[PDB]
């Protein structure tokens, strides 16, 4: 019920969110990977406080020894299916961040070697420091000059995203199928 | 019930509603922050207003001691939850607002340091009052001269307004979550 | 019911209205303040006739004493009661309109100081009578000359109705959460 | 259920009625004038006609004395009730109309003073025949060649027509607040 | 019901009709009346045809007298309550069609007077036969050189149209109000 | 049932079909004529096959004098009124494509005497192979040169296919009022 | 049940259906022809794979003599039924590709004669390799340089290929006619 | 049930999919075959993880044998059935990644002769590693400079992968006709 409501949702607000990559290379990492790594513990926490069986979770914990009336067996179990449970609209999350690939251009469009991509003589005389802030302004479609280098780019970050969203899908459904293959 | 219900007419009212920043120094601050506190404070004064058992509160805090039917206990308890059901559509608004950052983009745009995104010649010889008309006016798309340093200013505010809405989408969840946990 | 019916009776009518300001200085204030008062009374009165709890109000009022079944302290319960749920519609009206800011921008584009918005070589040389005819055309997207000064002008009104709309907003929530807090 | 109907059947008709103004002198007035009367009485019939309840007035007006079953008490009753029951799909049609301001602008444009909106070099040195046909293309968008005084024009009076239509909706919906306070 | 469903249909075969006047002076009269006059004779006949109680109708008119079961005085009762309700879908497109003024155009576009609309200098020195072919061309959009004179001798002729149509609604429902009001 | 089904289908594959007239004297009437001859015999045939009582009037037939159980009365009858039955996707079918009068302009277009629409400097001096090969184009809007001929061509020939459009469907209409007239 | 849904997907599949014509001499008329023969052998296939009597179909066939319950006459009249129902998607297949004439055009533009439709100054001079080369690219509209020629002989061969598609559906109902009145 | 809604969700996912190709010649074959190959396998364990019948399967294969309350051969019929109830969402991705053709155009466009489609002076004096790197952008319509070449390379491998689509579907068809006549 509210697990495939999360997983709807999930997806829903990554498409009405409106990636504004910061195009500095300070704040490049921490965005991108942040975009990819704090909604999914959002979404996770909301599927402990929406789920209200966290409450008599909470009053089997906060009770001590002699005073448990369910064996901490059950408690366990319990505590495992919600977490496994909880985490298909993280999930979601990062399947359809990763098909996207706007994360992946955000945070390692600074670790890019331009020379594969389009003119040679873009870089040439520049220093570190104007070299990191002139590739970090690939997202960012108004703030870039050469447009064949930053569509050349763009495609090699994303199929490799895509290539590590389905190599994510892969892993993930082969762990749920280890999951109820041995343990129910 | 009129919870979700209020949740979504706050996210609906954010959305109908047409941000017109003044783009004048005097008035930036007071509007964008007051656009995040004001329209809080009456969804806040609704969950009062609009749930009928403030009425019940009323009566049995109006009466003096010893006419007191109830224990204050239940009273406490009540008048707590009631804050914490109406503590929603408070919340959706401070997440959209902080989400879309045209708030932060208001109120903020007289605290930066414009070397970091455009040409060093934009402020030179310029005083400190002509300069801070000249800041005011990058949340106005049709007021601002240089559209790079506006792009760049504004994905600059966007994303931190993104980082303080998933920051503070965090901390209130990690809170109902400490409330669910130990109080019932 | 007919409350709820009223309200979006009144965001719906001004939806469809068309603001035609006239743009005139003899007629700009009672044209944009006229359009905040003359449409709350309507709607007061409308709140009055479709209500068909007026005409036991009627009866109970039209004969003299002696006649009077009911003593005349639910009368005085039922009249309030009756304009504090024809109270609703007129306030979504001049809610939507403040919000807006359509009417303020129209009643109050004579009071300008046109100094601080664009150039100070528009107004320079002109009479009272020509300077009050060229303020005037501010809210006539199509009969203002000086684009950004009517971007300028429009946005300061605007934020001050929005201002406007929120404290009335304010106070009146407030009011009715004190009526709701001593009266029932 | 018919009253609604037919209320919203006049509103509907406006919106699908193509205003053909002929913007000739001989002709304005009574084609502006005339499709704000002559189509509230088709519909002050039809709310004769549609009732099936004018059949049982038909019935005891055609009869003369001695044979009526009903005292006339109850006919002048009938007759006035559904005289202001079929006075609504009329006065709706009267709203709308006014409320756009196009028969206002049709049959009022050759009373207009053409100094108080552009160039005064506009009629000078024209005769009254010829001025009364310069004034009249002023409703017609595609006929006139001074598009400021066709605009000044046009709201000066959709104003005035706005302000009547208020007027208007006022001195009715007052009218039917002393007679259902007075009559049943 | 099928009178409703038959109204509905004469205004939607109207509007799915493309109305191609030839613009030849020998054809635009035929085609323009013949519009307005041979479809209202086809949904006349439909209302007699798709009413299977033409048929009961048929069966009393066949038989010679003294095998009529029933005494004529019905017979002309229902054959003129037949026609009066078969006698919408006629007036519907009898309406719209005087509304649009497309056939009025059409075949009165050969009686004007040039002189009122537009250049003096246009019928100067052309034969009738030629006057005839120049005029005839004004409902076509594409084949008229003039576009001023093709706008104001539209108007003309659609103002005139759409007051008949107006007349024509009036003088429908005055009878229909007469005969509801003497025969049953 | 299934009439009402068939004739909202033939004029629905009217709607969807894509009129391709081959523009080659040779091919233009047996495609235009075809096209309103071949699709009424398939829905004439349609109405044969899809109607299941065709099984009924098989076996009757096949079955040699003496097993006949009915009498060729009903027989004759039913045979009639299957036909009448099944002439309504064919009428409807002819309706609509005498009322668009693409197929009269695809097979009517060798016919027309070209000096009445437009220049009389078209054709002269070509010969009867090359005037066919150039009138043949009409219908095909991008491979006539001359605009106004053509406008002038197609009007004329659909108003006339428009006219045939209406006598058919009066005729068709009287000829179905005669047979539920005498017939029953 | 699923005759009516298999109708239905297969016109629905070739609207999706994105054809790509090869435009080259070698692999035009397999993949025009193709497209016409192959997509109805899987949906005859579909026709006995989705229907599930074929199952009853094949232990009867497995069998040998001898185990037989029921006699081969209703195995033959089953295994033709299924036949003449599983015709149906097949059949709006190829109807619905000959109406549009796509396949015609694939496969048929290198059999066409060039003198009939524009320029004779085309191929003159060019090899049977190079002509066919140039014949070939007249379904691509993006590859064929001349549009007059390329609109004149897709309206050739699509004329001809909706001729063969009226002629194919009427010597198929004439065919299901025959066999619903002889074989029942 | 959920494999008709697999089968619509592989689908509905090849829809919302963005197709990046990298357009290097290192990882387009990586990348197109790998699109074709592991979202099938996906889909495959996707068959086996939400259908919850691989639990008993499970069940029945951890425990060793004596255990094994049913035999073996209702094990292997079951096995066999889910794996060709989930083979239907992998061939609905195969099926509609082959009509549209796009990882063929993505992995096999390093394996052109460009000599059939364009101009022979593109490759011109180039060496294998230079002609690699121009013939790998092919698919990316915004990377490519001959644009003619590109939608004849572009027809070329689209009616390959089609013919390649359509024996696929040929091949799997067959298959399941042969699987439901000898098995059940």
């Amino acid at each position: 019920g509210i697990c495939g409501i999360m997983a709807l949702a999930s997806a829903q607000m990554y498409s009405s969110f409106e990636f504004s990559c910061p195009c500095m290379p300070e704040y490049n990492y921490t965005y991108g990977i942040g975009l990819l790594i704090i909604p999914p513990i959002w979404f996770f926490l909301l599927g402990f406080v929406l789920n209200n069986n966290v409450s008599v979770l909470a009053e089997e914990w906060k009770r001590p020894t002699g005073r448990r009336t369910k064996d901490p067996s059950v408690l366990r179990y319990m505590l495992c299916s919600i977490t496994q449970r909880s985490l298909i609209a993280p999930a979601v999350w990062v399947s359809v961040t990763l098909m996207d690939g706007k994360s992946f251009l955000c945070a390692f469009s600074i670790n890019l070697d331009i020379e594969k991509f389009g003119n040679a003589s873009l870089v040439i005389g520049m220093t570190e420091t104007e070299k990191l802030k002139f590739l970090a302004r690939i997202p960012c479609k108004d703030l870039f000059e050469d447009n064949e280098v930053r569509v050349a780019a763009t495609r090699y970050i994303k199929c490799i995203s895509q290539a590590c969203g389905w190599m994510f899908l892969l892993m993930m459904t082969f762990t749920a199928f280890l999951i109820r293959a041995i343990r129910p």
